[PDB]
C-alpha cells in the first residue's frame, strides 16, 4: 500500500501514503517492475509464447522494400511448428540482428537511438563456458574500443530455457572502477559500485585499494555459480583528465575508461529473452563530466574544482556549481578530442535525437521517449529536447532490466 | 485514437500512433485534460457537491492541535443544511485561507511550497464589476510588490455559480510583456503572448509596438464580454539587466518585471471552484535567466551574449551556450539583488524544497511532486532535487489549469 520511493543521491527512501487520497503516474521512479524481467522456474507457456513469435516474424518480414510472402509464411509454419514440437525456437541471425537493432531503436531512454540502423551482433548464442564467456566479452570490448575510435557492438549470448539455465553477467557494464570503501570513513574510486566491489572481494578478486582501479566482470554461464575473471589491461583504454587551459588540473589526477558498455539487462524478442547481452556505445559528455564527476554520491569533484577555481565556494548563490562543472565538462570533451578518443557534447546529441524523432514519426509514426532521460544532466531549456512533449512505452522487441542476480541465485554452490 | 504531442519551441506537433502497440504515462505533457477544470452550464450535482464539502470540513477542523468538536460536527450540519436548501454554500473566510494555503501546500510542480505557511488572502468575493475586480487586483500587485520586497499574495474573487456566471481574467499572468510580431518578419518583446497581444489590441489596447511593453489585464466579472484595463504604470516595478562585469550588457536593453503572479487558473476545494484567484510569489533565477531571456521561443538572446562573449559560437561542441547562459543567470541574480528586489538562485531552492519534503513526509507522508517540473532548466544533476524519487498526484484542494477564456465564450455582446 506504500508506494516506496528512494533519493538516489542520499540512499534515503520513504514511503508515500498520501498518494491514495489521489482524485484519480510514477515517471520519475528509475526501476519500474513496469520495466523489468525477472528469473522463471519453468519455460513459457505456449499459449503466451507462440501468439508473440507469430507477431514477431510479422514484423520482420515486414520490414522489407520488397515482400518474400512465401518465405513469410513458410517461416510462420516453421517457426509454429518448431514451437508446437519443442516449445522454444531459435531465430534466424538475421532476425536476432533485426532483432537487436529494433530492441534498440526501441529503447525508451537512449538519446543514441538515432543510428540505431547500425550496430555489431555477436552471436554468442553457442556459448557453454564461464570462460567461454569472458573470452566472447573481449573480442567485444577489443571490437568495440577500436584503439579510441569507438564502434557499438552487442554480444547475444545463448537465450532462456527453463529459466534455470540462465546465463547472466553481474555487472553494472563491461568496464567499471571499483569502489572500496577506506578505513578511515574515506570510500575511494565510486561509491556507485560499493556493494558489488564488496562482491568480487567475496568471490576472490583482490582488492588493489587503488581508486580508479576496474572491476572484474563477474560472469555464469548456465545457472551455475559465477566465477571472476580480471580484463585484460591491455583492452580497457583509457583517457586522463586535463583541461585547455586551468593547467592545475592534471594535480587532480582525473583519467575515465573510454567505453561504455552495459552488462546487465534482458533482451526479449519474439517471445524469446535473452538474459545476457551486453551492448555498448560511445559516451556523451555530461555522464562522464556531471554524473560520475560532478555527483554527490559518486567521485564528486565540484567543490575543489571550485576552490581552485577561486570562485565562492562558500555563498551557493554564487552560481560557482554552475561555473565549475562547465568546465569540468570542457576538460573532458576536451581530453577526449586529444587522446583520439570518440565522444560527444549533449547538444549536438539533442540536436540530432530530434532529427532522429522528425524521422521515426514520419517513418513510424512513433518513438517512445522518456523525457526525464532525455534530457542532458545539465543545460535542459537550451537543448531542444526539453520543449519537446514525449510519451514513452514498451514495445518489441526491447532491452529490459532484471532483478540483481545476487538476489535471486539458487547458489549451486553445496 | 492519436494522442497529439507539441513541441513547444518549435510549435510543431504531431500525433501518435504506435504508442498503441504498447505492451501495457504521458508525465512530459503539459496540459492534461487531468490537470484541469473546465466551463459549466449548470450548478454541480448535489450527490457530487454534499460529500465532497463535507470531506473538506472533516480535513479543516483537522488541522488543529486541538479539536473544536462542536463547531466540527455543528459546522458540518451547518453546512449539509446551507447545501441541501441551496445546493451551493459559502466557506467562512477562515476556510478559504487554509484554502489557498493547502491548495498551494498542494502545488505538484513548485518549488516554492516550502513555505506555503505563510500567504495573504484577499477575500473579493463579494467581488461584482469589472472595474471592481481590477481595482482589487492592484491592491494586490501594490502588496505583492512592496517597492521590491516581495510578498507573495492570492485574492480569491467570487465563485462559481451556474457556470455561467463564472469571473475570469484572460491573463497568462498579471504583468507579462505584449508582443507584436512586426511588419518585417520581426518579432518584438516577447512571443509567448503572441495570439494574446493580438486580443488586446482586437479588444482597443493600443500597440505601443515596444518590446518591454506590459500587457493589459483583460478581466470579465460575471460571464459578460470582457473589458481591457492597463494596469497604472507606477504599480508594474521593474528591474534592469546589468552585469557584475561585463560592461557591455547594460548595452542589451535588458530588463524584466519583478513580480510573477498567475492569473489564469482555477482554485478549487470542498466541492466550491473559483475560476478567477491570482496568486503571486517571487522569482527564481532561471525563468528569468534561462526560459524568458535564453528560451528560442521567447526572448532569445544567448546568440548575442555569446559573441559580444568572445565565445566559439559558431561550434556548438564548444560549449558556449553552456557559458553564455551561466554569465546571464549571474546578471540577472545580480541585477536583482542590486536593484534591491527579492529572488532566489536555484541552488538555495533546490536545497530548500528538499527540506519541505523531508518536513511533508514527517509530517502527513506525502508530497505531490512533479520532477519534471521540480527541476532547475540548467544544472539538473547538480540540484539535489534530481536525484530524488517523486510521484506527484492531484489532491485538494488544488489549482487548476482551465480552457483559454476566448475558446469557451458565450459572447453576450449582441
Ligand atoms: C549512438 C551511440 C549511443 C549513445 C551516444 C548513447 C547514449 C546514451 C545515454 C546518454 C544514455 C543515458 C545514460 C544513463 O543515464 O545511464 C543511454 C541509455 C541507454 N542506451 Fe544508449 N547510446 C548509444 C547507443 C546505444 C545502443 C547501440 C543501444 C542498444 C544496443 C543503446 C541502449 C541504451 C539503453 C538500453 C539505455 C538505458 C540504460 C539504462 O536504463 O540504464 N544505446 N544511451
Ligand atoms: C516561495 C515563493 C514561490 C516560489 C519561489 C515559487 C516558484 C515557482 C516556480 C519556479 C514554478 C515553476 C515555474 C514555471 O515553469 O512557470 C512555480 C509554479 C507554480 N507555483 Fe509557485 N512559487 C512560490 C509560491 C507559490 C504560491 C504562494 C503559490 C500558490 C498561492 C504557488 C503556486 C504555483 C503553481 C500553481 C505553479 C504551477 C504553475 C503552472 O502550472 O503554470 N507558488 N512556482
Ligand atoms: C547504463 N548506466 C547506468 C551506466 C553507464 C552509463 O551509460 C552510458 C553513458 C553514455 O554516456 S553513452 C552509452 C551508450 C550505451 C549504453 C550506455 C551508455
Ligand atoms: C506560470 N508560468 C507559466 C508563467 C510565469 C512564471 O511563473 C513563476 C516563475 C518564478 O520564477 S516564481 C513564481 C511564483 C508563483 C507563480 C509563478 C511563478
Ligand atoms: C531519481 C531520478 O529519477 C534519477 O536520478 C534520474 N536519473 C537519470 C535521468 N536521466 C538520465 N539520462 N540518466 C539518469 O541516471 N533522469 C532521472
Ligand atoms: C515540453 C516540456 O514538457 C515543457 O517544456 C516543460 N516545461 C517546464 C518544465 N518545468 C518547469 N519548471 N517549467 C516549465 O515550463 N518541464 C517541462
Amino acid at each position: 500500500q506504500y508506494v516506496r520511493i528512494k533519493n538516489w543521491g542520499s540512499g534515503e527512501i520513504l514511503h508515500d501514503t498520501l498518494h491514495h487520497k489521489a482524485t484519480s503516474c510514477l515517471g520519475s521512479i528509475m526501476n519500474p517492475k513496469s520495466l523489468t524481467r525477472g528469473p522463471r522456474d519453468k519455460p513459457t507457456p505456449l499459449e503466451e509464447l507462440l501468439p508473440h513469435a507469430i507477431e514477431f516474424i510479422n514484423q520482420y518480414y515486414g520490414s522489407f522494400k520488397e515482400a518474400k510472402i512465401e518465405e513469410h509464411l513458410a517461416r510462420l509454419e516453421a517457426v509454429t511448428k518448431e514451437i508446437e514440437t519443442t516449445g522454444t525456437y531459435q531465430l534466424t541471425l538475421d532476425e536476432l540482428i533485426f532483432a537487436t537493432k529494433m530492441a534498440w531503436r526501441n529503447a525508451p531512454r537512449c538519446i543514441g537511438r538515432i543510428q540505431w540502423s547500425n550496430l555489431q551482433v555477436f552471436d554468442a548464442r553457442n556459448c557453454s563456458t564461464a570462460q567461454e564467456m569472458f573470452q566472447h566479452i573481449c573480442r567485444h570490448i577489443l571490437y568495440a574500443t577500436n584503439n579510441g575510435n569507438i564502434r557499438s557492438a552487442i554480444t547475444v549470448f545463448p537465450q532462456r530455457s527453463d529459466g534455470k539455465h540462465d546465463f547472466r553477467l553481474w555487472n553494472s557494464q563491461l568496464i567499471r572502477y571499483a569502489g572500496y570503501q577506506m578505513p578511515d570513513g574515506t570510500i575511494r574510486g565510486d561509491a556507485a559500485t560499493l556493494e558489488f566491489t564488496q562482491l568480487c572481494i567475496d568471490l576472490g578478486w583482490k582488492p588493489r585499494y587503488g581508486r580508479f582501479d576496474v572491476l572484474p566482470l563477474v560472469l555464469q554461464a548456465d545457472g551455475q555459480d559465477p566465477e571472476v575473471f580480471e580484463i585484460p589491461p591491455d583492452l580497457v583504454l583509457e583517457v586522463t583528465m586535463e583541461h585547455p587551459k586551468y593547467e592545475w588540473f592534471q594535480e587532480l589526477g582525473l583519467k575515465w575508461y573510454a567505453l561504455p558498455a552495459v552488462a546487465n539487462m534482458l533482451l526479449e524478442v519474439g517471445g524469446l529473452e535473452f538474459p545476457a547481452c551486453p551492448f555498448n556505445g560511445w559516451y556523451m559528455g555530461t555522464e562522464i563530466g556531471v554524473r560520475d564527476f560532478c555527483d554527490t554520491q559518486r567521485y564528486n569533484i565540484l567543490e575543489e574544482v571550485g576552490r581552485r577555481m577561486g570562485l565562492e565556494t562558500h555563498t551557493l548563490a554564487s552560481l560557482w556549481k554552475d561555473r565549475a562543472v562547465t568546465e569540468i565538462n570542457v576538460a573532458v570533451l576536451h581530453s577526449f578530442q586529444k587522446q583520439n578518443v570518440t565522444i560527444m557534447d549533449h547538444h549536438t546529441a539533442s540536436e540530432s535525437f530530434m532529427k532522429h524523432m522528425q524521422n521515426e514519426y514520419r517513418a513510424r509514426g512513433g518513438c517512445p521517449a522518456d523525457w526525464i532521460w532525455l534530457v542532458p544532466p545539465v543545460s535542459g531549456s537550451i537543448t531542444p529536447v526539453f520543449h519537446q512533449e514525449m510519451l514513452n512505452y514498451v514495445l518489441s522487441p526491447f532491452y529490459y532490466y532484471q532483478i540483481e542476480p545476487w538476489k535471486t541465485h539458487i547458489w549451486q554452490n553445496e
